[PDB]
């Protein structure tokens, strides 16, 4: 009932799985469903549900950047934010996962 920031965790795998599949030129829809129809069960419920959220709130918003805010930190929603606009989704997506791992 409550929103929290996906885990770090969570994050790091969602992104790597993501950059794969983007530039496979998978829309990132269907790559979110590919994600999880493959996942299930190997991940665990939770990182299921947490691409269900995902999917919840692109389904009810008017952009990717409203989708994941509340979702990820919001150092992250602005990069989400620029690669939409310049239509580089998976190079964005790419460049938050190594700050991420660049932080460690």
């Amino acid at each position: 009932h409550m929103m929290k920031i996906i885990s770090k965790k969570y994050r790091l795998e969602l992104y790597s799985m993501l950059v794969d599949l983007l530039n496979d030129n998978i829309p990132l829809y269907d790559a979110l469903n590919k994600i999880q129809n493959e996942g299930v069960g190997i991940y665990d419920k939770n990182f299921i549900k947490s691409i269900e959220l995902i999917k919840d709130r692109m389904k009810s918003n008017s952009s990717l950047t409203d989708a994941l805010t509340g979702l990820i930190p919001d150092k992250e929603v602005l990069m989400i934010n620029v690669a939409e606009n310049s239509g580089k989704i998976s190079s964005g997506i790419a460049a938050i996962r190594k700050n991420i791992i660049d932080a460690d």
